[PDB]
């Protein structure tokens, strides 16, 4: 499947950066695993397709749009706009977040995240993912750069060749115009000469 | 400065991944800070310029070559060329280079256990997220440029062929025209000749 790891700010624990890892198979709508960690402990919960539907109708908003909101809130980086606000109770292990508008805010979602017994394993796997992804993109970046450089050389050569050929074509066209002019002239002369000869014979 | 985070396996804990974070100003030779973590605890030590030089002379190895070995061992080849050992009791960390039929001690330093491992780990994760993001963007951009350039190549090739077909056709047409000009001009010459004979 695929995953997105983001920096998150919890109102309840405001002085340190927390990390939110969300993973899903093909789409977020199919359901997803959501993990929260502070670099020491880790809380994990699973949200099902039906639970997404449930949360969507509790707010009387269309399911698809709600999934879009889930994407913007959970899968992106929270900017200065402060559109979304995040809270987590370590007692109830309940994770809830609001959307902020002008002059009003409403709860956009909430889920239970069970404290894991193996936080270090989760953290190691997370870091490993980041390392692997970096490596993969670095290799792909080199190949892409190789291909780009090669293609760019070919582009310059092809530009030159195309231009030269275009010039030759223009020359040939002008030549063709002049030639048709001359054939007309010479054929007209031929008619007149035959005429002269016939009238004199 | 600079930083490199690498995945390593400790001989004492073979199935568990540890992370080695090495940071240095301009070169590894200047000295470096090294942190080891298992995602729960963290150990940190500092290696000085002089300590590197000393260890190099203790091994009767040339300074540059030893620094090169340190780079390959700590910042970077075939699997398990280098092997890592750490005692959590004595906080003694040593690493060897392994060859066929021989292995030698490459380096060793003391790492004090930090009281704030979570803070260290969070900072490390933050760095990883940034680097991952940067390379994702950089790769994404690179693919855009590559795809664009290759598309341009194909389009130009196609366009070149079409233009070179048009040119060939135009040239042949001109050939036929010049052929005809010659023929009719010959006829005219003969006709003028007749007229002259009749004058």
């Amino acid at each position: 499947g695929e995953r997105k790891i983001s920096r998150i700010h919890l109102v309840s624990e405001p002085s340190i950066t927390h990390f939110l890892q969300v993973s899903w198979e093909k789409t977020l709508e199919s359901g997803f695993v959501i993990t929260l960690t502070d670099g020491h402990s880790a809380w994990t919960g699973t949200v099902s397709e039906s639970e997404i539907s449930q949360e969507a109708d509790d707010m009387a908003m269309e399911k698809g749009k709600y999934v879009g909101e889930l994407r913007k809130a959970l899968l992106s980086g929270a900017g200065p706009a402060d559109v979304y606000t995040f809270n987590f109770s370590k007692e109830s292990c309940y994770f809830f977040f609001e959307k902020n508008l002008k002059d009003v805010s409403f709860r956009l979602g909430s889920f239970n995240l069970e404290k894991v017994e193996n936080p270090a394993e989760v953290i190691r796997e997370l870091i490993c993912y980041c390392l692997d992804t970096t490596a993969e993109n670095q290799a792909k970046n080199e190949h892409a750069n190789r291909m780009a450089a090669e293609a760019q050389k070919q582009v310059k050569s092809l530009q030159s060749l195309l231009k030269d050929t275009q010039i030759q074509l223009d020359d040939a066209v002008r030549a063709n115009d002049d030639l048709k002019e001359n054939i007309a002239i010479v054929e007209r002369r031929n008619n007149l000469l035959q005429a002269e000869l016939e009238e004199l014979r």
